[PDB]
């Protein structure tokens, strides 16, 4: 495992935080959309991409643009994920992430992802629309994601 200061490593290049709700936004219609088996699949991704952009909004000292996006998606996370996240918004500024070992619990690469091909062509379209979409970057850099036929 990791340490504290290597998770945190994983917050450092931040996208533009103004358009992060936008792509959290255009990533749930995409998979909302999308065909059952593959909306099922990404589905996957949601609760992990939800909390390494809050925490690199935080990080990045993003505070209002935190709590927005925090607002915004925290209410259809997955039920048992709701536990979770009352832990992870007490967490609001970037010294609360700091030399704090609840961290590990947050840590991106924890989140063991498998999609189809299929899939993941699916998704990597949509990430590709956008220029510069923040999620395409964290899916190439911080998803623990693999893909299978
Ligand atoms: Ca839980």
């Amino acid at each position: 495992q990791p340490d504290v200061s290597a998770v945190l490593s994983a917050y450092n290049q931040q996208g533009d935080p103004t358009m992060y709700e936008e792509y959290y936004s255009g990533l749930k219609h995409f998979i909302e959309c999308s065909l059952d088996c593959h909306r099922a699949e990404l589905s996957q991704l949601f609760y992990p991409l939800f909390v390494h952009m809050y925490l690199e909004l935080v990080y990045n000292q993003h505070e209002n643009e935190a709590k927005s996006f925090f607002e915004k998606f925290h209410g259809d996370q997955e039920c048992y994920y709701q536990d979770d996240l009352r832990v992870l918004s007490s967490l609001t500024k970037k010294e609360h992430m700091k030399g704090n070992e609840t961290m590990l619990d947050f840590r991106t690469s924890k989140f063991v992802l498998r999609i189809s091909r299929d899939s993941y062509q699916l998704l990597k379209r949509h990430l590709q629309e956008k220029q510069n979409n923040q999620i395409w970057n964290i899916v190439q850099e911080h998803l623990y994601i693999d893909i299978f036929d």
